[PDB]
């Protein structure tokens, strides 16, 4: 799995289950390219969004919707979305796994990269 | 001061000093418009931003540069920047403290809210 | 002021007020014997529980009472408290805050130590 | 698994491997009794900690020893370890996983429970 996105609930001590994000590559125009999305699972993991083949030196943002989430909970959060913008693979392939750990007004995010 | 943002650093235990970092606010045509710009003083302050007339309802991105703070220490991070997204003073004025915790692979933000 | 403790609000997005706090220092038994206590203020922080001149090299524990500030919220709380436990001192006298963050399910904690 | 305990590193991108930890439950005395330990594999994850049948009610505490993971790595840190008290199985049986995000003057920790 080049790239996995793990969602947990820090109110609710649970996986962040069903969340929705999408993942941009920056374009040569300084644009956000569509690159790849999905909805985290019963586990709050999101896996599959890409191969190695296509996932390539780049500036990748992940936007993770954490407002449709808390809204969902009646909660009013903070933020529009968290989101994780990284450069990957310049070194060639690597394995990343971004995990975020939400709450209404706060969020944290660390990434575990892996070489194959 | 309508808008503060205080940025630590996790790895020195000391203020993120001189972290560069840029406001945006949403335009009417979905653009992200330049608001506000600077850098945070010896205390990890950046005070000043805006005042209470120009701080209108909108949604507003906080882009602090940790890529430069940690390559400057000779760290090479993870991400190009840590960003804060989030509607503000939609049920009339707040005053907003963003504050952000950073290591070279991750960060935590949360924001205070306080009715004046 | 040597020891300053400030604690923060995830799920509210303010400070957290009247948190209870008990400090306590090793002694040569290897026992943690109480050294000072208090509540934070308004402003989420606690300040005047100790001087220089009683601020000596030590092991140091910070207790931090999260789970009456949930139980006080109608939440049930994952942790019995939030401790923080360090040396201080050991290299001459320090200035230190100690910065919390807290969730039901979740804490993250951290250390400005400053020369003065 | 009754309980498992994942430790990740915020500095260099990574699982926390080889970092030890002792488990406590909190004795009818107030003393804390041991009660578990282990060192977490090349994952950073701790499992096999305790049975179903033996983690029953009580105040538990993970003592981390970050300290000695840190300090293998040349650094000086700001802990002496990082702990985790919960209190464990008050309505029956549930599974837990204790997450820590370790930097050198910070830490996170997050609980997953589910009930099995
Ligand atoms: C708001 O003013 C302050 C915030 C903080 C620490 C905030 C913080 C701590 C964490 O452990 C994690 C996080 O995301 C934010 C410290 C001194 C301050 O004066
Ligand atoms: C539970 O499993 C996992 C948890 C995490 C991350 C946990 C975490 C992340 C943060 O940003 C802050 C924190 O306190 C904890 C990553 C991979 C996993 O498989
Ligand atoms: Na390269
Ligand atoms: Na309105
Ligand atoms: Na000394
Ligand atoms: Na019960």
């Amino acid at each position: 799995c080049p790239l996995m996105v793990k969602v947990l609930d820090a109110v609710r001590g649970s996986p962040a289950i069903n969340v929705a994000m999408h993942v941009f590559r920056k374009a040569a125009d300084d644009t956000w390219e569509p690159f790849a999305s999905g909805k985290t699972s019963e586990s709050g993991e999101l896996h599959g969004l890409t191969t190695e083949e296509e996932f390539v030196e780049g500036i990748y943002k992940v936007e993770i919707d954490t407002k449709s989430y808390w809204k969902a909970l009646g909660i009013s959060p903070f933020h529009e979305h968290a989101e994780v913008v990284f450069t990957a693979n310049d070194s060639g392939p690597r394995r990343y796994t971004i995990a975020a750990l939400l709450s209404p007004y706060s969020y944290s995010t660390t990434a575990v990269v892996t070489n194959p």
